[PDB]
């Protein structure tokens, strides 16, 4: 809070998951952010369900993509603020199809009351993150299929196409960076994670930053 913050070292982040063939990155970003926010509201870290959004959120488009802000407003406005546990509504997409929504046989693992959209400014996004926790962001991920590790320092920044989770930053590094949780298993990047240079809107990281609010 300045200097460096890694929310992984504060027990606030669940393991890296796998979206597979589904275009559900939006749901991973939105849920990942909720999981962290719920913990930080003084609740035990619980794995929550992306499948609930992919199959039940009809404000977005399942395996064809969607937006984290729409998912946040669907939870509040349509699902009474409920977020089911991953355990009671396990990921069933992956082959690239979303089975139909089942409205019962699930347990509420978390509830949100709304969401805030953060300024398009990295210094301000970092200020909020430092105190309030992980933020969901949209990024141009064009370069990311060849990311093997290290802090990227140069990234194609032409079109926002992927949703991810910002879990920290370190401005004490030789090149300050952001640390991002991705959803392409642990086999990609630094054990599922990516580090990009902070301060130059790499991969357009400041353009659509938002977060769920609990309580
Ligand atoms: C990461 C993915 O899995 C896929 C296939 N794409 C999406 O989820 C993108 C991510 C966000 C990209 N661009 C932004 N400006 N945020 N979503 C997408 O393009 O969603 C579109 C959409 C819009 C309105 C209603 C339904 C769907």
């Amino acid at each position: 809070a300045p200097a460096a913050v890694d929310w992984r070292a504060r027990g606030a982040v669940t393991a890296v998951k796998d979206q597979g063939q589904c275009g559900s990155c939006w749901a991973f970003s939105a849920i990942g952010n909720v999981e962290c926010q719920w913990f930080l509201a003084g609740h035990p870290l619980t794995n929550l369900s992306e499948q609930m959004l992919v199959s039940c959120d009809k404000t977005d488009s399942g395996c064809s993509g969607g937006l984290m802000n729409n998912a946040f407003e669907w939870i509040v406005q349509e699902n009474n603020g409920a977020v089911y546990t991953e355990d009671s509504y396990p990921y069933a997409s992956g082959e690239g199809i979303s089975p139909p929504c089942t409205t019962s046989g699930h347990t509420v693992g978390a509830t949100i009351t709304g969401h805030v959209e953060l300024p398009q400014d990295e210094a301000q996004i970092a200020a909020w993150l430092a105190v309030n926790g992980p933020v969901a962001v949209a990024v141009d991920a064009s370069s990311w299929m060849t990311y093997t590790g290290g802090v990227m320092t140069s990234c194609v920044s032409e079109q926002l196409d992927h949703g991810v989770l910002l879990v920290g930053y370190n401005d004490s590094a030789a090149v300050p960076y952001w640390i991002i949780k991705n959803s392409w298993t642990t086999q990609w990047g630094e054990e599922g994670y990516i580090r990009i240079a902070k301060g130059s809107n790499q991969c357009l990281v400041k353009e659509e930053a938002s977060s769920a609010v609990v309580g």
